[PDB]
């Protein structure tokens, strides 16, 4: 079933998420990514409309799949005795945002705006579909280098979106908000906005602003690179200590720094090609 339909390529990476391989769908040569996750390492389980026990990640990916290219599409999945296998679409050529920022250092604001805007559209789409990612970061964003389009990946820490408090968290700590650090409590939207503030800082400064818990709790932002006052303001707003002081997604996208975003293709022509 898996063997015949897909031709396995090299390992693309591995970690807390499992092991992901390059691959090709044999029927039409479609480029794909093949993610293997061991069952013992899955603590968050969900159920399909069919009534079948699967990893929450599969539920979340099905809920966000559509023609919209801002989220990585789940093409298929398979259960094995001790693992699940996910077949994901794979852009070609591609580079993840962490590697891209490592190579370039701090991104020009025009590029950061285009990239951040697309992440915002992608995250809004997830929320609109009832899905909370809970691990927004550069390592979980792929750049389609030809078209200049970003894609969200890895819903392995995600959850169904809800309006009540979350008391579990399995995402990346240095992107997690002060209310999680201090109280082990957060709400979905406002926690996401905090991670977006960390991400934007990372884009325009070349690295994340906080390393230790005490830095997260103090929430004092120091700019290590030249960043415009408008961008600094948006960053500090997203990183407001009190969750209710953070901007809504609407307020982020209406912020003056976010005006006149480049289209993805224009972004590729100017900054990537
Ligand atoms: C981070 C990891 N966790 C996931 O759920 C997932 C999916 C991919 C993924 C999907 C499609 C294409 C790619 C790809 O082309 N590359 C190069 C990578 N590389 C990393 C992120 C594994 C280093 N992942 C892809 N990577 C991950």
């Amino acid at each position: 079933p898996l063997e015949s339909q897909y031709q396995v390529g090299p390992l693309l990476g591995s970690g807390g998420f499992g092991s992901v391989y390059s691959g090709i769908r044999v029927s039409d040569n479609l480029p794909v990514a093949i993610k293997h996750v061991e069952k013992d390492r899955i603590s968050d389980w969900g159920e399909l409309p069919n009534g079948t026990r699967v990893p929450m990640e599969v539920v979340l990916l099905k809920k966000v799949s559509s023609g919209f290219s801002g989220v990585i599409r789940l093409l298929d999945w398979f259960e094995r005795p001790d693992s699940f296998v996910l077949i994901l679409e794979r852009p070609e050529p591609v580079q993840d945002l962490f590697d891209f920022i490592t190579e370039r250092g701090a991104l020009q604001e025009e590029l950061a705006r285009s990239f951040f805007w697309q992440v915002l559209e992608a995250v809004r789409h997830c929320h609109n579909c009832g899905v909370l990612h809970r691990d927004i970061k550069d390592e979980n964003i792929l750049i389609d280098l030809n078209r200049g389009e970003l894609k969200l990946i890895d819903f392995g820490s995600g959850a169904l979106l809800k309006d009540t408090v979350y008391t579990d968290f399995d995402g990346t700590r240095v992107y997690s908000p002060p209310e999680w650090i201090r109280y082990h409590r957060y709400h979905g939207r406002s926690a996401a906005v905090w991670s977006l503030g960390i991400l934007l800082y990372d884009m325009v400064c070349g690295d994340i602003p906080f390393e230790h818990d005490e830095e997260i709790i103090r929430g004092q932002v120091f700019f290590r690179q030249r960043v415009s006052s408008e961008c600094q303001h948006l960053i500090r707003w997203c990183l407001a200590l009190r969750p209710s002081d953070r901007p809504t997604f609407e307020e982020i996208q209406n912020h003056p720094w976010m005006q006149d975003v480049l289209l993805p293709q224009e972004t590729a022509e100017i900054h990537l090609h």
